[PDB]
DNA sequence: CGTGCCAGGTGCCGT
DNA sequence: ACGGCACTTGGCACG
């Protein structure tokens, strides 16, 4: 079928090879329920033993493995990896990935159902509220952050590490500001820490960091006061 | 029912409530290829206009949302959600996240496909290299890192962050280990850097900083050797 | 390309 | 639950 959809249940094997054929040929998405063993090897080793499964290979390469839990993939592999299906014993689905070198072996024992659905999308993703999104906030209205807040770069590369926003505030200090869409972690303050130590190391004893978000966990809290840096509260926005 | 699969193509309105909700009550997998519009609210805001995609909807709650490009579905509900389908001008898929609230609707424009996978897996990931192997080596063969070292704690709590390995050396010597089973980056050498830093309080200047890595970015280096930390090269062990 | 970092990150484990 | 962090993190933008 050259309709939108072909599925096949209980395929032969050479059902099997022709699906998944005209799958990669015309750049379609190929689906299995199949039970399978997976085996892994790349930057780190898998196994994993016989089990139903839900497989997905994307026409630009990607290869999903799911199992009846979580939202994560069981074992993958990334857009640009090159599969084929070998016959051995059982088929083997095997997906390719170089630099680093990975590679990905999928044994279908008994394929419950092969299907190829040739799916037209051109719309992209519109999301609002990141980080980038209170960047400009601030860029288009500075007393969000404190009066006479003077922003000068965003993601500007100091020495070691890429700053969010940089700037100067009224007094004439140099003022850094983290951003976090969520609630900030040790992680956020010590990004923060790390700019303006740099920034001292040139402009010495006036510079300012600012950790910017909608709130802080009590670790941040702590070791942000500690080296004696400012926290403001923002919401990202939403559009 | 006793068929693994139940797969309709083109399936009506009335066969699609049939299999949507026959899913749901028999804790089986979801899976349709459709034409849809997707909306997301939620930590974030998100709208995908009208396009083919395949989704799943977990027994356990998870739902995918996947275009024919990337690994990463374009939008999701995270494990423990629930779903309904709600019959409007088109039916609608509509998964409720609470704890936070997180909704995501799926208006479903065409149905393709409708499919119920009745999957058993009984069989969990054994992966192999991961970071805390690599703590695990060190603690069976302390000389990998040099010769003398005793390591003691591991995941061990100082005032702020937690610690991946505490140990001490020949001289007698507090010890940090930041372990990455990867290539190591400025926020390895950050938090490195961060405990240290912390323990120096305590203990003194005798203190040392390891950063332990199958490698390094040029970044990285330059920072560890400024704040006078030390690199030891370990590779991520698999059985 | 490698470096650096956000992500609706997710998952895990601890208190 | 909140916290602190690893992950085969993935994906992106920039030098
Ligand atoms: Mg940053
Ligand atoms: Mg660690």
């Amino acid at each position: 079928s050259k309709d939108k959809v072909t599925v096949i249940t209980s395929p032969s094997t050479e059902e099997l090879v022709s699906l998944v054929n005209s799958a990669l040929l015309e750049e379609a998405m190929l689906t299995i329920f199949a039970r399978c063993k997976v085996h892994y090897d790349g930057r780190a080793k898998s196994e994993l033993g016989s089990g139903d499964r839900v497989i997905i290979v994307k026409p630009d390469g990607s290869f999903l493995i799911h199992q009846s839990k979580k939202r994560e993939p069981v074992n993958w592999q990334p857009p640009g990896s090159r599969v084929r299906l070998e016959l051995r014993e059982n088929p083997v689905l095997v997906s390719i990935r170089r630099k680093p070198r990975e590679t990905l072996e999928v044994e279908l024992e008994e394929v419950y159902m092969v299907s190829v659905f040739r799916a037209e999308d051109y719309e992209e993703l519109a999301l609002t509220g990141s980080e980038a999104e209170m960047a400009e906030l601030i860029f288009e209205n500075p007393e969000v952050i404190e009066p006479g807040f003077k922003p000068l770069f965003r993601e500007k590369a100091i020495g070691t590490g890429i700053v969010a926003v940089l700037g100067r505030d009224s007094d004439g200090n140099i003022v850094v500001l983290e951003l976090k869409r969520r609630r900030a972690e040790l992680h956020a303050v010590r990004q923060l820490k790390s700019y303006v130590e740099i920034l001292r190391e040139e402009y010495g004893d006036k510079v300012r960091g600012i950790l910017v978000a909608p709130s802080l966990t009590s670790g941040a809290k702590r070791l942000l006061e500690k080296e004696g840096l400012e926290f403001r509260k923002l919401e990202p926005p939403k559009r």
